[PDB]
């Protein structure tokens, strides 16, 4: 038993963590088959990143103006070309590393393991989610764009993020594997903000499931509401209204604990209307919603992954 | 900017998990040259697990009752020995993938990744730290045992926990690499308890600190303390007293925030004695204290591990 946040084995991706430098910026890379992945900014320079053009500046440029490190070989570029945000830069070796991969994007309420990197080294491994405005809560310092966000489906590594910035709330945005920005954001240094964020209701619930299986029971009541009245309350607390897909999702973590799901949701509704007077769930003060129930059920099951 | 429970890249760990079956017991086994290392309880059985005697379970053992399993290549047991509570197979391969590493025993308050794995495969990645009872926070179900726990340093691999057992309150309990408990817990199942447990101050200091770096400061004031007049308030509330080189492991977050430490502590006290009225800190409702000094500098600087 116990519960704790926890990313995917990083090894998988470790291998396609490479160094690109164009001019006067450093960033990570992700290596696959002969392809190098990369934020299209590092064509940029700290004046170009005001407003630029990036097919003006994309066209000025040369195969041998990149520099692709992979440890300490080096890697020869032999043909570029933009795709959205992202570079593809073609070199003449294929990773022998490359996992089965797939690019896939998520939706908000999802969650994926971010492995941050600096100079194409991997630097620690951590769990996120994508809030429902797009951005994400993360650990990102200048030089960690190109990391890259990802899940593990047995042996496939899906990547979903790869880091381009930072919001001045602190919070990071970026694109998928095929250059489109999560949310309404833009990879230039303008006057951009998060917008505003709401709770994962059905993570929450996920949650609360998780902390019955392990033992946390105070929460727990004799009372029940309907869907209705539940998402009354949850558009007061800004918590994203309750579907019944949700319910269904929802379903395998209320029959194993034999819960209801709208006894939760009950359960729930209390805890946001009375607080939690000093206590807490799995070591928590606070409702938690980054942890979806896929995330419960993997670990109060134990999967794993070759 | 930002600020994660983040775990080293679990990369070289990976490639020395195998899988251990003797009898009816399948664990994990670390593979480092031509030795692999596991719970010596792997030898025994439902009934043998009440009072043991491991030296006569051993010498009725043989080489070709452990079955050890490397992915999906089979490996050859020529020698077995025990070490305290772990077993050494001496296999007739080294680990092609043998990272450079060391054995490292722990101090109650450092922190460790661990990368729990279930059938030789790992399953998640997460950091935990040494608690002052000598437990720690896990998330372990069975057939977790012999999952390890490591810090890495630049290219080497201290390894510093192996798993063996859960304790009544849902706390973890294991050894060394040289198979000794951290703590008084014995590899049987009899009546053991943790124990009673305290708050690692340097880590909420350390925290704090985290905090100010990422923006967060409502919780500062103007007022300061003296260290003896800190402990007496850490006394009361549980917290373990802070010393002069617990101060002067905290110079460096001091210098660089331009808080000394007596006026974090100063902080602490206020919060200690007013809660945090409805605020957080870092996103969390509670003071934590899983981050060591260490950790804070790693992540609020950007060291890589190659
Ligand atoms: C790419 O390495 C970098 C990652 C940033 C650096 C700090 N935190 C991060 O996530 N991205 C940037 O520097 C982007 C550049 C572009 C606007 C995409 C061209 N700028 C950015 O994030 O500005 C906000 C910022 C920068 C530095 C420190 C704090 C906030
Ligand atoms: C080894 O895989 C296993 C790991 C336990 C299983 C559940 N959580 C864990 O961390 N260790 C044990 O089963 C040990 C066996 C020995 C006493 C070392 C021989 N027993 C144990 O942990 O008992 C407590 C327990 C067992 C199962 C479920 C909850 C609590």
């Amino acid at each position: 038993s116990g519960f704790r946040k926890m990313a995917f084995p990083s090894g998988k991706v470790e291998g396609c963590m490479v160094q690109v430098t164009c001019g006067t910026t450093t960033l990570n890379g992700l290596w696959l088959d002969d392809v190098v992945y990369c934020p299209r900014h590092v064509i940029c320079t700290s004046e170009d990143m005001l407003n630029p053009n990036y097919e003006d500046l994309l066209i000025r440029k040369s195969n041998h103006n990149f520099l692709v490190q992979a440890g300490n070989v080096q890697l020869r570029v032999i043909g570029h070309s933009m795709q959205n945000c992202v570079l593809k830069l073609k070199v003449d070796t294929a990773n022998p590393k490359t996992p089965k991969y797939k690019f896939v994007r998520i939706q908000p309420g999802q969650t994926f393991s971010v492995l941050a990197c600096y100079n194409g080294s991997p630097s620690g491994v951590y769990q996120c989610a994508m809030r429902p405005n797009f951005t994400i809560k993360g650990s990102f310092l200048n030089g960690s764009c190109g990391s890259v966000g990802f899940n593990i489906d047995y042996d496939c590594v899906s990547f979903c993020y790869m880091h381009h910035m930072e919001l001045p709330t602190g919070v990071h945005a970026g694109t998928d594997l095929e250059g489109n920005f999560y949310g309404p954001f833009v990879d230039r240094q303008t006057a951009q903000a998060a917008g505003t964020d709401t709770t994962i209701t059905v993570n929450v619930l996920a949650w609360l499931y998780a902390a019955v299986i392990n033992g946390d029971r105070w929460f727990l009541n004799r009372f029940t509401t309907t869907l209705n009245d539940f998402n009354l309350v949850a558009m007061k607390y800004n918590y994203e209204p309750l579907t019944q897909d949700h319910v269904d999702i929802l379903g395998p973590l209320s029959a194993q604990t034999g819960i209801a799901v709208l006894d939760m949701c009950a359960s729930l509704k209390e805890l946001l209307q009375n607080g939690m007077n000093g206590r807490t769930i799995l070591g928590s003060a606070l409702l938690e919603d980054e942890f979806t129930p896929f995330d419960v059920v993997r670990q109060c099951s134990g999967v794993t992954f070759q």
